């Protein structure tokens, strides 16, 4: 919508108060005219039409139960077009700026959060497996991430090339958490998970054996639920990228620890330059150690790394 840019003041879905960026035309509206082309915000008011109405508030405060997701959703969608812009120097999902378009208060009761092609869509959760998705900001920066995949690689979404284009969005989910620094960790959904539960959560990348997800390659799921185990074979590449980042000896064999920022950027490169639509775990392998070599040098310490964390999951 035309309007005057403002800042709004709320608090999100753990409580937690922060300001946020909003437009002022009769309406104060979630649209955050400070990044790229905007950032979007919608009620999608417990149904599942999308994307809704343009969030709008009377009086620019957002202190209401029924106001935190949306809240969180906006901020969020904000903290990561600024890791992508600040540290890989990408406007937006697709690197011209597109608006970045959010719903929240989907369906009832609803589990899950996805990127429907267009937009990023949030369930409110039945408030036992999850509180509103959008809390947490690896959940949002993981859905933000499928439309930079779907911009850039094109992984198709089922076996092998699913579960890297899921472990995409879960490198760069949590890339992004630490980017915020807040409570940030390589667990994948424990702000918003099982709320009765401490210390869980949905996918970890340390150890995704934790919550029965493979982390060798001899251990791959081949049937076809959750599209060729998109969300389970996705813990061999998370487990890989971890021990890039944070090193580590896994099955006897040894990795040393390059850090997040290095992680990052060897993703980010094979990602954008060197994966397909149909790469494989193989070809990933490939496509990271020649973005290694092309960052570092082939003799580099990263490049060897990144062989042995490839080595270390079964994956030549
Ligand atoms: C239980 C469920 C939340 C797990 C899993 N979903 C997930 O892991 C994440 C949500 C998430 C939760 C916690 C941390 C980080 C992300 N959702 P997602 O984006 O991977 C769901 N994808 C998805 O819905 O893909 C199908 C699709 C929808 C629309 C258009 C084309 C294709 C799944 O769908 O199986
Ligand atoms: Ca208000
Ligand atoms: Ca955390
Ligand atoms: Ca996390
Ligand atoms: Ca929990
Ligand atoms: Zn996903």
């Amino acid at each position: 919508i035309t309007g005057t840019s403002t800042v709004g003041v709320g608090r999100g879905v753990l409580g937690d108060q922060k300001n946020i960026n909003t437009t002022y035309s009769t309406y104060y509206y979630l649209q955050d005219n400070t990044r790229g082309n905007g950032i979007f915000t919608y009620d999608a008011k417990y149904r599942t039409t999308l994307p809704g109405s343009l969030w709008a508030d009377a009086d620019n405060q957002f202190f209401a139960s029924y106001d935190a997701p949306a809240v969180d959703a906006h901020y969020y969608a904000g903290v990561t077009y600024d890791y992508y812009k600040n540290v890989h120097n990408r406007l937006s999902y697709d690197g011209n700026n597109a608006a970045i378009r959010s719903s929240v208060h989907y369906s009832q009761g609803y589990n899950n959060a996805f990127w429907n092609g267009s937009q990023m869509v949030y369930g409110d959760g039945d408030g036992q497996t999850f509180i509103p998705l959008s809390g947490g900001i690896d959940v949002v920066a993981h859905e933000l991430t499928h439309a930079v995949t779907d911009y850039t690689a094109g992984l198709i979404y089922q076996n092998e090339s699913g579960a890297i284009n899921e472990a995409i969005s879960d490198i760069f989910g949590t890339l992004v958490e630490f980017y915020a620094n807040k409570n940030p960790d390589w667990e994948i959904g424990e702000d918003v998970y099982t709320p009765g539960i401490s210390g869980d959560s949905l996918r970890s990348m340390s150890d995704p054996a934790k919550y029965g997800d493979p982390d060798h390659y001899s251990k791959r799921y081949t049937g076809t639920q959750d599209n060729g185990g998109v969300h389970i074979n996705s813990g061999i590449i998370n487990k890989a990228a971890y021990l890039i980042s944070q090193g580590g000896t896994h099955y006897g064999v040894s990795v040393v620890g390059i850090g997040r920022d290095k992680l990052g950027k060897i993703f980010y490169r094979a990602l954008t330059q060197y994966l397909t639509p149909t790469s494989n775990f193989s070809q990933l392998r490939a496509a990271a150690v020649q973005s290694a070599t092309d960052l570092y040098g082939s003799t580099s310490q990263e490049v060897a790394s990144v062989k042995q964390a490839f080595d270390a999951v079964g994956v030549k």
